[PDB]
């Protein structure tokens, strides 16, 4: 008693939308430094039958039964997790069960300090995470802020982590856990001075890799697992899995925690698992430890290095003036264009980046800077010579956007007029679609 | 730079499990309450490209552009969601981001009441579910009961919600919320009596209605839209969706609520929504509101009494003896067996039910029920006829379970080592599997 009627024939609506959405990100360059594209096996098993099931608890330890299956699934994805990122299961346990990157920072945050509990993070407009801790004077923005107390670390004027600040919040602060690792931060991060400051305030090492999980992985960058408590990581982005979330944590320095942090995911906040996410992850997991996939993640090195250097030989400053990673931020000052304005201007061309702070923006009101990576753009089959084109693709898009403001003002409303027609971003926007349309696309 | 090999040849291992789980659904005899069965429309949505999008914050209010066609979505899923449950756009709203229902009742609970706030729930040994601030005296159990403050209401001595105790404790303790629809309660609720005990202190009425959901849409049973403030529905169960979640909100009752509970979903709780949960919960609130599943909804009910009256013929004792709705919970005490025991016995046969609480059980160490429920056999096709059978395997599968436990004890681990190989279980096991897996299956 069920229509099985293919997704064209039951929802024709719908699919005409979702089949637009596969054009627009075929078409696109994508820039988003999250983003990135799932291959087809890692969504067979977002759409497999295995989401039926109800798995509330752990393997072994189920609530109901006629888990066997699941409960293999499951234990094959925390193995393939462990062994991806270069830990023995004797000394490192982790949780697949996370839904996404912010209920994975809530839950590990809950687990270690508590309600009350005090925690450090970067600021949100330096480089920092909403999920660690957050706030704004208005308001309590992330409940890691309100469910937590919580202080922020900033970077210094040349958009550094500035250790020494670190320690004087912290020794004041005297907080149950410090967050390192962060959603719009170009270089490597220092985590052996993180661990020091830590053991000397007796606080957790909390170490967020969401946007570097794979230069970890593949011990292209610094390896948290020698010096944090706690690693978090989501699975979407240069992981390239699905959406989900893994939280990692060391047994051999802290016994206990294993209960601790399985406890607060399951039943302190969560209830059934995500089987589907959870398949597509092992599947995901598989493909990360091939020397394929460092092969990839190498690429996005070299991607990002060869745009930093085009950018900068247009004479277009950078946070940092280059990149350790996969991202870039552009500082657009030199030219009084705002990040909002730069993201209209390559949304009108099919370039997805998106508006992103520099240190010398006090509030987050007015971005002077935009965010790239360059994740998504290697998998659709882009080397160093490509980086060039993307690059001019930018500094046009930049150079038309001083144009727009010059003609029809500051404001962003006005800005926006300009836009729709301009004979040079159809020109540019069509350049775009004829060389991102024909790239390699799962 | 990506390996495009389908899900089988790219890795074995795992498309091996899945295709067993894929038996094992198909010849399994499921009376798993929560558990349904998805169509192939909705997985088709599940594995789509949609997921690779970024797209925090609402629509139209996007912090990234490129979301023209992830708005599209959004918005046709909204209006789904307030049409099918029988509510004009201009009196409720909805929120479909929550990643499932778990993290949509804490969203919710704290959009209203915020960290400290007070609040109300039935006791999950009574049928509530560990969200509705579930703890024990060892520890608070659900995040709910501890970055919030609760107090548990219980049914009485028949199985029944006392609304007398509900206000005894409502007016000494005066709470902000008090939470009503629950996980393992067989009968509708007087929401209007909750309505009433709310305003006589000034709380808001929140309905948590995942189980009930089809029956609400339908008009089969009591509507809480006409007394509640908040209402939350998951979307995987009766109403055949994805694992997803909706918060609706009375803007008339409450206005400035619409804020309060968009804002405590992002960016309070989470980040990136997950599109493809979005659009399967498109494609499957297409199918809510046309006339081919109130028929679904109605045989649901059909399907319940005539198993609810079946096992009673067969001397079965029901909790509150008998159903309203899509689950039947059985009280095992006049067999001396727990449903932990019977839930194994089960398993073997391949029927998936789950243990239960019932009134009488003060702990939750041992509950002496099982919990059953119609909707994922109704999808597959079977009629108030064939739950004779499901009435005749249960009771064989009931007295199997004494006769091992007078054979190998009381023990849970002494009754166990009984299963395999009994010639019984063995017999009853495969005429379980010769009917299941003829079923219609999605
Ligand atoms: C959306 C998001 N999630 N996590 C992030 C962000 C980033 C971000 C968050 C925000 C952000 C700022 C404020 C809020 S808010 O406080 O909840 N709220 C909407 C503002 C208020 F209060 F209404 F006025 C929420 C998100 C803003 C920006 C920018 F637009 F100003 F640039 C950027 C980007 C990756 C998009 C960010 C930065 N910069 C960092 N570090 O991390
Ligand atoms: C798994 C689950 N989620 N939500 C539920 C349940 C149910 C449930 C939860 C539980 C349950 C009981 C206690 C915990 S607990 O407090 O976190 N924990 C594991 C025990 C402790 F304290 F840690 F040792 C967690 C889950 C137990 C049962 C049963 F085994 F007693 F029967 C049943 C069933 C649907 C499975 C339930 C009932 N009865 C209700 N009302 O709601
Ligand atoms: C360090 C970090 N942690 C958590 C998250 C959030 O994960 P979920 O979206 O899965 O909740 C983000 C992404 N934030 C926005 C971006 O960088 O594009 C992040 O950068
Ligand atoms: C009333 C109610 N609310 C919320 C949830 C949480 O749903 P998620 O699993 O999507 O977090 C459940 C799950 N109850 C489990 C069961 O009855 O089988 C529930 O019964
Ligand atoms: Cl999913």
């Amino acid at each position: 008693m069920f229509n099985n009627e293919p997704l064209e024939q039951i929802d024709k609506e719908l699919h005409d939308i979702l089949a637009d959405e596969e054009k627009r990100q075929r078409e696109t360059i994508n820039l988003i430094a999250s983003e990135n594209l799932t291959n087809g096996a890692v969504r067979e098993c977002l759409g497999n039958r295995v989401s039926n099931k109800y798995s509330e608890g752990y393997p072994k330890k189920r609530y109901y039964g006629g888990n066997d299956f699941i409960d293999k699934i499951e234990e094959l994805c925390q193995k393939r997790a462990l062994e991806a990122f270069n830990v023995s299961d004797e000394e490192w346990g982790v949780n697949v069960q996370p839904l996404s990157g912010s209920a994975a920072n809530v839950q590990a945050l809950y687990a270690l300090v508590g309600v009350k509990g005090k925690i450090m993070g970067m600021h949100l407009c330096s480089g920092g995470h909403l999920t660690h801790g957050f706030f704004d004077e208005k308001k309590k923005v992330s409940i890691t802020s309100d469910m937590f107390e919580s202080k922020l670390y900033k970077c210094n004027s040349q958009g550094y982590v500035d250790l020494d600040a670190v320690r004087e919040m912290a020794l004041s602060f005297k907080p149950k856990v410090i967050i390192c690792g962060y959603t719009s931060y170009p270089r490597d991060i220092d985590y052996q001075q993180f661990r020091q400051i830590c053991d000397e305030v007796n606080a957790y090492l909390f170490a967020d890799i969401s946007h570097i999980s794979s230069f970890v992985a593949c011990n292209i960058l610094n390896n948290p697992f020698l010096h944090a408590d706690v690693v978090t990581t989501t699975t979407h982005k240069i992981l390239r899995g699905p959406r989900s979330a893994l939280i990692f944590f060391n047994k051999k320095r802290n016994p206990g925690i294993e209960q601790k942090i399985n406890s607060a995911v399951f039943p302190s906040f969560q209830g059934g698992p995500h089987n589907n996410k959870i398949a597509a992850v092992a599947c995901q997991l598989k493909e990360v430890h091939s020397p394929a996939f460092k092969e990839y993640t190498q690429q996005v090195l070299l991607n990002s290095k060869a745009l930093a250097k085009a950018l900068i030989s247009k004479q277009i400053d950078l946070v940092t003036n280059g990149t350790d990673n996969h991202l870039i931020v552009v500082d657009l000052r030199k030219f009084s264009i705002t990040g909002s304005k730069l993201q209209e201007t390559c949304n009108a061309i099919n370039v997805s980046l998106n508006k992103n702070t520099i240190p010398s923006d006090v509030d987050a009101v007015s971005p002077s800077g935009v965010r790239i990576g360059t994740p998504a753009m290697t998998t659709r089959g882009a080397k160093e010579k490509d980086m060039e084109f993307i690059a001019d693709v930018l500094a046009r898009a930049i150079k038309i956007t001083v144009d727009l403001q010059e003609q029809y003002g500051k404001k962003l409303v006005d800005f926006k007029k300009g836009l729709p027609g301009n004979a040079q971003l159809q020109q540019l926007k069509q350049e775009v679609v004829t060389w991102a349309g024909a790239l390699p696309f799962p």
